[PDB]
Parts: C-alpha cells; structure tokens; sequence
C-alpha cells in the first residue's frame, strides 16, 4: 500500500518515542528526588506507609 | 456499405474513446485525491462506513 494520505509506520515509531520520553523523564525525577517513591502516584501504599512512619 | 448518410464504424470509436476518456477521469480522481473512494457516487456503504469510523 503506497498509501499518500496515511502512514501507519511513523504513528509506531511516534508512540515508541512517546514511550522513551515517558521513561527518560521517570529516571530524570527518579535522579530529582533521589527517591523511588517521591510521590503517591508512584506507589500510594509504600508512600503513605513512609510518611506516617 | 457506402452509405453517404452515416458511418457507424466512426460511431462505434466514438463509443470506445468516450469510454477510455472516463476511464482515465477516474484515474485523475484517484491520483489527485489519493483515494479510491472519495465520495457516495463510488460505493456509498463503503464510503458511509468510513465516513462514521
């Protein structure tokens, strides 16, 4: 299919971009804090357990 | 037959240029548009479908 109006390849590799990003910019704020848990997105239970105790 | 009044033989090319001539309309539509389908008057159920999707 030497298709003119859709290119399905580039929307693959767009998103396997789009995933590389999201896992650089979770080791940049892993780097940030220092922390692998610095919020409760990260992981609520073991967040809310470190900040009781 | 030499029958001055009429010529059928320039009829029936007349028949077949008219049809090679739409032929190639069709095909003007389908590289400038770049679609096979780009209106109800070439398959209205495909088209409709696409147009929903």
């Amino acid at each position: 299919l030497n298709s003119i109006n859709t290119n399905a390849g580039a929307m693959i590799a767009l998103q396997n971009l789009n995933g590389t990003n999201s896992e650089l910019t979770t080791v940049q704020q892993r780097i940030n804090t220092g922390k692998k848990i610095a919020s409760a997105k990260d992981n609520g239970a073991i967040w809310a357990t470190a900040k009781n105790q």
